[PDB]
């Protein structure tokens, strides 16, 4: 009957669980579940939404996501639309980093041109990985049509184009912006850093503590803790 260790540091599990090899095989190792104390992963082969109730937790999410930056760049052309700043520490280590309004607007056109070329000419040698930090502001800069969001989510993965959406839960999942509603209904992979009782879209439920989240997929959830 395994139980969660007092501390679960990324720097230790990286070695004992060979986490760089997890990234090399197409997933981000993010933490352990409370039920089985087994490795939890965000698949880089389908979209995901990663939220937290607290803005300081977004900085930690970014730190864990980007741990194996050399393997990520080996496998992916990475483009980050970061309207908030939590990914700035990696701005020189991705193919494209956009933080100004006009540069974020250009990411919309880039994503569509990327998807189009992959459909016409076939997937590129490296997959494309778009990380959108603050989808609400991304929408404010791009006015990306809901049908463009739909086609990127539905067609992208089979063509080698993937998107990860990161943000505050009330600005990312429980917002009612049209494109957010479309994304949350089509995506089947979530890490939610807030009580299910404290959110709208999805025994007294305990408080969500530091680094804790619910992994949500297939109409089911599991409480986890992200690596430290």
């Amino acid at each position: 009957s395994p139980m969660m260790p007092d501390e679960i540091k990324y720097e230790d599990y990286r070695e004992s669980l060979n986490l760089p090899d997890i990234v090399a095989n197409g997933a981000l190792p993010i933490g352990l579940d409370y039920e089985g104390v087994t490795l939890q992963k965000i698949k880089l082969t389908e979209p995901a939404m990663i939220s937290s109730e607290n803005p300081r937790e977004i900085a930690h999410i970014a730190e864990i996501m980007m741990k194996e930056i050399d393997i990520l760049n080996e496998k992916y052309a990475i483009c980050i639309a970061d309207s908030s700043g939590e990914f700035k520490a990696y701005r020189h280590q991705v193919a494209n980093f956009a933080e100004e309004r006009e540069d974020i607007k250009a990411i919309h056109q880039l994503m569509i041109e990327d998807l189009k070329q992959r459909e016409m000419d076939g997937p590129f040698e490296k997959d494309s990985l778009y990380i959108i930090n603050d989808f609400k502001t991304f929408i404010d800069c791009t006015y990306i049509p809901e049908d463009d969001v739909k086609k990127l989510i539905t067609k992208g993965p089979e063509l080698g184009l993937n998107i990860l959406f990161v943000g505050i839960h009330k600005e990312l999942i429980d917002a009612y912006d049209k494109q957010i509603d479309v994304a949350r209904k089509m995506i089947n992979q979530f890490s939610i850093g807030i009580r299910i009782s404290d959110q709208q879209f999805f025994q007294r439920e305990p408080v969500i503590k530091e680094n804790e989240a619910y992994m949500v997929a297939n109409q089911a959830y599991q409480k986890i803790r992200w690596f430290k």
